[PDB]
């Protein structure tokens, strides 16, 4: 009747921080922040590398990047060459649907220990200019960020001016986005402060031939804020009635998160004490301009399929795209607003977008309680979501 | 214990004619191929379009395509938006890589219905400029095609060139070589003229306004040869004892290839007739340089996972990146020549490359007669290989 | 010392290619050469008689360093000839052979070369020095840019003759009747071999390729007169006067004089086509730049006291046909006397070029003793003209 | 007619400002005009009695149509003013004064101005019109590609200096040592306040911050004597001799002067600074550009019967320590009259703009009755020369 399958757990989850555009990590190719995502995440499961299987990589702006980018963050992270590595784009959802599609080879039988994880330099997406010949008058280059990224392929508009869609039929209003996102670099300024992503981040130094090093140990953009200017922002996609500011949205960034996955038997042939179990997941997908209600009906299916409640969910991690579609989220799940980004999200933390996915699952990881069940979920471009169930252990 | 898994069968396998760079599909994106090839697909297996539950295609090139590439081609093939998407990138072993991944789902029942092949319009890809200021003395303007596509990160050098290498070690000659590009040529042209790809690729209208509208209903690499010429070609990728010629190597190309694959339960519930079992499939990785050989090993890992001999396969499809892939694999393998890609391959009909790991499955699945094995194999830049071994039903 | 007087013993070019055309393989440097190498040849003296060159240009960008240096280095002159590149938009051919003449004059050298080039073909885009602004970058095109945009109004010179046409009251169809008028009087004139002596022929040699000789001016054949009032209006399209056909092209070309001191000549025993009488420039606020010539050419004729009948010629560069409706509006002048083996709309414009060609087609095509007056509009607002005497 | 006397009555300039320094935010012609304006004001003549300008300008590439045009309208005077763009790579700005001497000298105008403008922070890069080739291509920086290559040897200026050095054995000590020179003199002039009635403050305004007034060369700030001696040798690996601190550096700026003949000066009731006694260009080998300024100098002594002795300052264009050492070794001329308060080495070298400066600072440095001359290379194998005496 229903397939008999090997349980997969995850036994480390691990990111560098996140830098702003233009920023802190910008001289870092996205394939060098997944090496160091990779390589430390090995550390902390305390494994050799030689026996990580198979490597799995969402990033979703892999222009100008080189030849394969998930070989190039494995090998640069020393794994043998003998490796296997495939790059994944599901937009926004990529690092999620990497951990995804790993679980399910695990699943199989077909590997017992992958690494799976994302990575983004949005620092380091370029410019592109059409093959052929140039138009006479001139071309503008266009911003692949912008081109590849952000704009829906089919309203021919902003991720921004979506969620301005939603805005309107959700009767989500400015005040309350902005009140959210203040709530967003509150509690990520908290989870700093208190130290809780101790075991999650590990720091990257950035040596400059000539110039002193700097070390980045900490997320940067949840300090670039300020709450005065907050509700006195103009509103960037729409002018006329809009919600959607700077300061509400998600930002550009650099990032790599990484989690070591492997079967229930490999874990302990291997003696390692696993962190969680993943559960289920699943995709679902609306009109592309919805997206932003999409991971209500992901995160739906996932309950439904394990048959479980929304009560049952200790803690919720619905990525932060833009305030709108976190709020969008509270409203028609029916959930307790303590219980969701409890340490912050892509607001204030920043949204390297090939990374998000798989940082959010790292976080449930290491922030649940033994036993407590946490759920991910992340919207993408198109009108996708993913959303993933883990129960720690 | 191993997993109890569903069975996958292909129930259809479906592809555009293969366009020469700047040649007849030139004007058609990527994505817009991709839709031709799974509306394709999809009519041919006889089932209604939302039967389809999700969908992955290969991609190599992905800058400029716009957001979220597969979406794209599975909305223009009229799918439901219910349709979850994503985007493969395995380099040329993108589109075999993607019915791998697929197949792996409906193994773990996770869906039961899904599409999956590869797209790739090298016409259409761009050139890049990077972000930042301008370095005095110039800016470069590099060509994705080289950049991401043909260069090797690691050593620096184009596939060409690391093809040579594998050449040089395994005493792989230019006459040999060349007489393998004829063998090829010859192959095509044979097939295509005796009706074999009648089932396989479906024609495409090319409409330009004004214009009289251009069908395209055969590959059109297989008619640009010369034979008398072949011998004569400088070696393109090696001054000092070269071997790989214009003539013996894949040239750059666009098409694309989608199968349905569904679980053997889906197939009878559809009432549908399967035309292949999935049996296995694997992974192989070397030294970068020596992706030439990788898929021996990928090859050799399916066959001792199934019990296999090497003796028990009567089609193999390994991709013509090369004719000196497809040597140094039959040397490797001790394979009889008149099994290996009989109606010829990537050399004469050209390499779109996260087209082409999907083509060859979908070729076999027609290629074959009831009971018989066939196994496709593909390299990849990086040092990778993906190899799939299918049975006709 | 006093005044030296200025003589014309050679005036040469190449024919004119279209945009892209026949002649956009060469760089504008090496149209320079030809025409310089041909002038020299005609002329009957040894190069190294040239003391010095100017060579109008405008669109220098990509050209390498000394677009007029490289031009007649590229001749075959002598290193020790000094040499600049002059820039007055559409009138820098005759402001170098202005500037020219003024050197002489003053006795400063007793042989000059002098004319203008440009290849309009290779002209190339531009991106600005700095950071690459979110969104995307911009990447213009220098003939747009440099060329045809009007620094002060922020528009196009086609809009600007739109403007003249409203205010002198000058209808799309008496331009189109003018554009006509010009196909046909280029035609007239090559069939009737009127550009034998002030043309040579360039040779086009590609590698694996048969060379091609381009013997004549390419783009008055590029007509179709039944399309004429149908076209569109392109600089304003509602309620437009200006078209494709009856504005100026994007062309290549170079043209040169040798210009001497009436003593060189004599000591040189050379014969002199025609003397330089007197020239000027003028200028008026930038958008009425297709009225500039009306004042230049008057300046000249009343610096030397002659009256407009005095003149047996009249080259009115033909930037627009509605400039040289407007001239001979202004001015009212005899329409047969003015272009008259046709001009820049039907033969084309290869900016920086054109100035001298007008001057070097008067030199040619006037007989003994009749005054050739030329004229030249330029963006921003300005004219050159000059006077000259068939000798 | 007899020739007119040539006077200058004003001579100003912006600071110089370093490469994408404090003047960057400010095109070529904005620096024009303020050197213009400057210039004219200083002059004390209506600004309506200037009849023409020319201005030299190297690297016109994405400026927009027609610089000295823009320089001029920008500086307010009359849209009746004709304005022609000047380029003989860095001569351009003293060709400028040398042209527009020749017209006042030949009576044809009465009051110019004339100058050199450059933003080389502005100058941008290019992109060839045509299909693009598969594999990619390098978008030309056009300060190297028209600026500073040399065309027929295809090497950087700096490349052809190193030619020099070898063949007059001017050593990398020699070439350090009067770099450290010029910075030296360059900053004890501006201690002594000697630019002041030379250099005129820009304010340098951005919307949203504070205004930033820069009031003098910024780059003879830019320099560490002790690394001098141990920076490496940029246009030549092996044996080289010319560093980034003894060449000159890339700059923006602008001058301009005011021209009159000694008739318009009595008829306005000006006390002219300076009378233009004789100017002259020369022209040898591409590479052998260092010593034309040699040759060009000796043309105009020997022209006005002076010798060297006579000359009370010099004004070598210091495109590298190399071309000045080079200079004052052939002719023979004592250091301490060369270039006493500075040059190009340490004061920067915007390269349209340098030709004017050094004539105005003579202009203003010489004292009564006290001949200067100056002299600048220019790439291509050229240089132009200007004898002055102070009144
Ligand atoms: C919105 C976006 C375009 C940035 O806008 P921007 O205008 O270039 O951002 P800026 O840095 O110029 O900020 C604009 C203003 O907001 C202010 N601001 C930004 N963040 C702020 C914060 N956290 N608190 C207070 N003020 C803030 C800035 O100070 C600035 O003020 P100013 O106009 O007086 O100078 C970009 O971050 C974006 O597209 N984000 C969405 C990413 C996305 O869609 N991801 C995928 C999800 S589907
Ligand atoms: C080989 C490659 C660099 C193109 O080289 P190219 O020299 O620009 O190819 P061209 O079309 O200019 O062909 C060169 C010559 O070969 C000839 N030629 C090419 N194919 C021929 C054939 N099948 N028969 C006869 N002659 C042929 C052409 O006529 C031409 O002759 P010419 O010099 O008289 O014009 C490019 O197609 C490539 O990179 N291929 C490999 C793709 C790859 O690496 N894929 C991934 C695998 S891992
Ligand atoms: C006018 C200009 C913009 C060209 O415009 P364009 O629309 O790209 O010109 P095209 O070659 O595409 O011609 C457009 C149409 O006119 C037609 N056409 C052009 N010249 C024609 C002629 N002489 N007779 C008949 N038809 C003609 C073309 O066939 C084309 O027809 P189509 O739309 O059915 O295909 C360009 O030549 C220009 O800028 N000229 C002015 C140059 C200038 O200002 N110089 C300085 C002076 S101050
Ligand atoms: C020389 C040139 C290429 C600049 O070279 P560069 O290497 O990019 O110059 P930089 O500013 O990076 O200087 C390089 C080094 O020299 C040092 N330096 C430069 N000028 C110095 C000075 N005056 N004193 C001490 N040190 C100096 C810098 O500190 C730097 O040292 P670092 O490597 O420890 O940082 C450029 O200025 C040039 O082309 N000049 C000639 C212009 C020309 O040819 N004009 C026309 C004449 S015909
Ligand atoms: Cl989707
Ligand atoms: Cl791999
Ligand atoms: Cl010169
Ligand atoms: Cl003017
Ligand atoms: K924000
Ligand atoms: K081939
Ligand atoms: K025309
Ligand atoms: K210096």
């Amino acid at each position: 009747s229903k397939p008999t399958l090997k349980e997969v757990v995850i036994v480390s989850a691990t990111r560098t921080p996140i830098g702003s555009f233009l920023g802190s990590l910008s001289l870092l190719p996205a394939t060098k922040l997944g090496s160091i995502a990779i390589q430390g995440a090995i550390e902390k499961a305390g494994i050799p590398k030689e026996e990580v299987k198979e490597a799995y990589m969402g990033n979703v702006l892999q222009g100008g990047e080189g030849q394969a980018p998930t070989r190039q963050a494995v090998l640069g992270a020393g794994l043998p060459i003998s490796t296997p590595c495939t790059t994944i784009n599901k937009v926004c959802a990529s690092g999620m649907k990497a951990i995804m599609m790993a679980s399910q080879s695990l699943m199989c039988g077909h590997q017992d220990v992958m690494v799976a994880g994302g990575m983004e330099s949005m620092s380091n997406v370029p410019y592109v200019m059409n093959r052929g010949s140039t138009p006479y008058g001139g071309v503008k280059l266009e911003d692949l960020i912008v081109k590849d990224g952000l704009t829906d392929v089919y309203n021919k508009i902003h991720m921004g001016s979506c969620a301005e869609n939603t805005a309107k039929k959700l009767n989500i209003a400015r005040n309350e986005q902005d009140a959210y996102a203040i709530n967003s670099y509150t509690r990520s300024k908290a989870a700093w402060e208190a130290g809780k992503f101790g075991n999650e981040v590990i720091p990257v130094t950035v040596t400059v031939k000539g110039q002193p090093d700097v070390v980045v140990k900490e997320d940067e953009e949840y300090k670039r804020v300020d709450f005065s200017k907050v509700p006195k922002l103009k509103t960037v996609f729409q002018k006329e009635n809009g919600t959607v500011t700077a300061a509400n949205a998600s930002t550009l960034n650099d990032g790599a998160a990484a989690l070591v996955l492997m079967t229930a038997d490999a874990a302990k042939r291997l003696n390692v004490t696993p962190l969680a179990r993943i559960v289920a997941f699943a995709d679902a997908a609306v009109e592309p301009i919805d997206f932003p209600i999409a991971p209500v009906y992901a995160a739906s299916m996932v309950l439904k399929d394990v048959g479980l409640k929304k009560e049952d969910i200790a803690m919720w991690e619905v990525n932060e795209a833009f305030s709108l579609v976190v709020l969008a989220n509270i409203k028609m799940l029916e959930i307790d607003p303590q219980k969701v980004n409890i340490n912050g999200g892509a607001v204030s933390l920043g949204h390297p977008i090939g990374m998000s996915g798989a940082r959010i699952v790292g976080h449930l990881t290491h922030a649940l309680k033994q036993g407590e069940y946490g759920l991910a979920s992340i919207c993408n471009g198109g009108g996708g979501a993913s959303a993933m169930l883990i129960q720690k252990l």
